[PDB]
């Protein structure tokens, strides 16, 4: 048995030779006559025996094993698209004997070959094409094994090539981002672009890339959200628009979160959150009735071993709201929401979260500790899709005032399997208000919050030329494709995924 | 009125809407029927109709406000591209008191709904004639009075939200963006390609000759690069067995703007097993020519290369498009031979590429590389000689250290590019996917980079180790969307197609 390093040294220097000697191992052009897939669906029918001497195609792929059976017959073991097809080559059908004595010392398991033959099927049942001629057209110069989760992600290209499954996951996520273009397409809704640099990030509550732009000798940042910019377009005149796109965040790495990651916005004029709950509804239960057939799906959030859950999609989705719940789940009431400004409330959480032992990093403001309760007593309990709302304005310096609750917003957030897909808001149009809200977003960077929201003059002048009343909306896409795919690792719904090096 | 003096005085006038419970911000106005509905559903309407028992609620942004005695005022309301004639009658008002106290609080620019019935002036004029109008968000500053408009490019390009409101025929650029980019998917789909994404940061950037944008992850403790191309993630995809990919995204380039570049835009990138550069020349003609066709409605395009005061010309997408190789075109256009092709790799020839830059007058800032005095002099003779489309093919592999070598013409490599209308359009080329030779081509390429080439590309080895493994023979290819937008909108500066270009600040 030889070994990996020593054998990508052999392989190199026989491909030298074929090189120096003329044989052309990388040629330029095969033209292939049929995918493997139709192949199989045209031929699979055969008779064992079979020998269709009036038919001659070529196909070609990857070489996954090299089964020797005599001196005049060799079985090659052809993959690609995801389905495998047997090259029975013998010696009597080839072009020649000399050419075929050749091209089987030359090919090895793993290279990328063209075949030129006939549809067959063997003795044993086995469909195969016989060849008049094969074509080594890419050599493999390493030898190929895959389980283990490191290799996979930093060699994808060995994941897709040795595991099936791999594949099927990006189809599916593929799958759900044609859908929603498609949805929003329908409702008239304009597919956009927007920066994604910004001399001022804003639109999320999220800490920024920064980086340098030589020619203008100016910091400019990645965008954390397109929010800003959406809704000047709205103020623009068009009432109806979205973005599927990336957005970028300098955060932790974990089972949900990657720094770079797709999410799809959209803003709607003349409507309110309310409206935007009925479309989430709808959109998201199409979705997923849509690619999985079904509006039941199972997950396992601890691996195939491990509880299984059955989340269920059928609308209307469940409502709870955000004070009254957590209040119902600690078993104590908590302030007015009207005194959520004060100390005397952020003191109250506080104490709250001690005595319930939910733990909180500085800084230990009011926004802060109701996220860690809400995480803690709320979110663990949304397995089917669930809209939490009506978030305090403390939490929400984006979200329009709510109608009759002072202190809270028109806002939502869409959970599934305990972990936030969606998130919206009837947009405040207020510049005024905004220009505050802004303000107190500054003096909580000041104190401490990595993460607050810079003032953006600019987006408040825009409001000041009227933003009519509008409702937004964001939706991580990665996070649904982990729903869809059972993968409870964003790793598994990244083809490249932000790793550690070596 | 000063445009400062007005902000002033309406912000106040506002803040006492407020603090008096007017709320001149209301949550929800709930909109009946589009304007474009209206307008469909009511042009029947004979002049001078009114009807009686048809209430319908509509909003939008007064766009002008004409008084015509105490009792009878016109706001001309626009939306979703049309317009609307509110014909706002006291005999018709929820009251008298009422019609006064509306029309003197509402200004041009303001957002209003309007609840009313349709109709049509004796002049023929579809119309709504409301019971009552509701303001929905008050436009707080001067707009461009409606004399002059909006002209001025700097304006226009800061407040793009300005643009859109006062000049129809920007909406219309961005809609043509739009179908652009939706007519690429169709195309590609339909042909089986899956489309990907790729990361948009990188350990080190490749797939292109660009200076990057450098960042910092803190958590990993890393520098990031923005991406430059997501070329060799894809190659890495068709090694992994899918042998058809697309990607439409952001690339970004730390580079200078100008009429045809800003700092990030937007390319499709695909690649497609078992195809080389001559399979993408068919395909690059059926789907322009194809994408031309549906969205305009013909395959002749207008173009002014001097603005609207100035020359046009008709550009003709009809397919075969011409063909031309780059070196000869060159050489015709110089009226002088340049050295045969497998000498373009030496210092002789860079020097000779010098010398006819200097002697020419075409200007290359240092590094002056064969590869850039090379793409000066292309740009300088070439680019400005394609009006209708054309493929410029067969470029020298010291440009083109990703593409592969050319299987006839040593030194050159099976690549094209698409110009049209004096713009590059598209970058393609069969692949390299020897990677004993694309390590070569990557130590030239850092060599080049150590003697202070910003532009140079990294040794990537992880993607050198994948073409190890066997990129079956692949070709691929990349166009610039904003690109397209241009020629397809007679645009000659490609802010005229960005929501929000790069500025230099104020
Ligand atoms: N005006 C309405 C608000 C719309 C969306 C708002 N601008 C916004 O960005 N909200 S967000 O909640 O911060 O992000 C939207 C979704 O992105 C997802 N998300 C957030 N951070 C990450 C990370 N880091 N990785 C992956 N997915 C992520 C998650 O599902 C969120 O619901
Ligand atoms: N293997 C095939 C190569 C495909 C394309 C290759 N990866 C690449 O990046 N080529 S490129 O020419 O550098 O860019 C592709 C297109 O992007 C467009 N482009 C390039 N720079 C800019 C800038 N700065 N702004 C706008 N558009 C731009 C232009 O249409 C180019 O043809």
């Amino acid at each position: 048995s030889v070994d990996p390093n020593q054998y990508y040294k052999i392989r190199s220097q026989a491909i030298h030779q074929l090189k120096v000697n003329g044989e052309d191992p990388y040629p330029h052009k095969f033209h292939v006559d049929i995918s493997l897939t139709d192949f199989i669906q045209k031929y699979s029918h055969l008779q064992p025996g079979d020998h269709l001497t009036d038919i001659t195609l070529k196909v070609a792929g990857r070489i996954h094993a090299k089964r020797a059976s005599g001196g005049k017959l060799i079985f090659y073991d052809l993959r690609g698209e995801g389905v495998k097809l047997q090259v029975m080559a013998n010696s009597r059908n080839y072009k020649s004997e000399e050419e075929f004595i050749h091209i089987n010392n030359k090919l090895r398991r793993g290279d990328i070959i063209g075949v030129q033959g006939n549809p067959g099927k063997t003795k044993k049942g086995e469909l195969s094409i016989i060849p008049y001629e094969i074509t080594l057209l890419s050599p493999c110069l390493h030898m190929l094994p895959l389980k283990d989760k490191e290799t996979r992600y930093r060699q994808r290209y060995l994941d897709l090539i040795l595991n099936d499954f791999v594949r099927q996951k990006f189809i599916i996520r593929s799958k759900i981002i044609t859908y929603i273009r498609s949805f929003l397409d329908e409702l008239g809704f304009l597919e956009i672009e927007t920066p994604m640099m910004n001399i001022i990030p804003g639109g999320a509550v999220a800490k920024p890339f920064i980086t340098y732009h030589n020619e203008l000798d100016m910091n400019l940042y990645m965008r954390i959200a397109p929010e800003l910019y959406h809704k000047m377009l709205v103020v623009g005149g068009i009432d109806r628009v979205y973005e599927i796109g990336r957005q970028f965040r300098n955060e932790g790495i974990d089972l949900t979160h990657n720094p770079e990651f797709t999410t799809c916005e959209f803003y709607m004029a003349y409507a309110d959150y309310h409206d935007l709950m009925e479309i989430t509804e709808k959109m998201v239960s199409g979705m997923v009735k849509h690619i999985t057939g079904s509006y039941k799906v199972t997950y396992h959030p601890d691996g195939p071993e491990g509880q299984a859950y059955d989340v269920d999609f059928t609308p209307p989705f469940r409502r709870i709201n955000m004070v009254e719940e957590l209040e119902k789940a600690l078993g104590m009431k908590l302030p007015e929401t009207n005194l959520f400004e004060t100390e005397e409330t952020r003191k109250i959480l506080d104490d709250i979260c001690v005595a319930k032992a939910v733990e909180c990093p500085p800084p230990r403001t009011t926004a802060r500790l109701l996220d860690k309760l809400v995480g803690e007593f709320l979110e663990v309990t949304c397995i089917n899709p669930t809209f939490i709302c009506d978030h305090p304005q403390i939490m929400s310096p984006l979200a329009k005032w709510h109608r009759s609750k002072e202190g809270l917003t028109e806002r939502f957030e869409l959970f599934v399997m305990k972990k936030e897909i969606c998130n919206a808001y009837t947009e405040l149009n207020d510049p005024m208000r905004q220009r505050q809200l802004f303000e107190e977003q500054a003096k909580a960077k000041a104190a401490g919050d990595d993460e607050a929201m810079f003032i953006d003059e600019n987006f408040c002048t825009a409001l000041e030329y009227g933003l009519p009343p509008t409702a937004g909306w964001g939706m991580g896409i990665d996070r649904v494709a982990m729903f869809l795919t059972d993968s409870n690792n964003i790793k598994e719904v990244l083809l490249f995924p932000a790793m550690k090096p070596e």
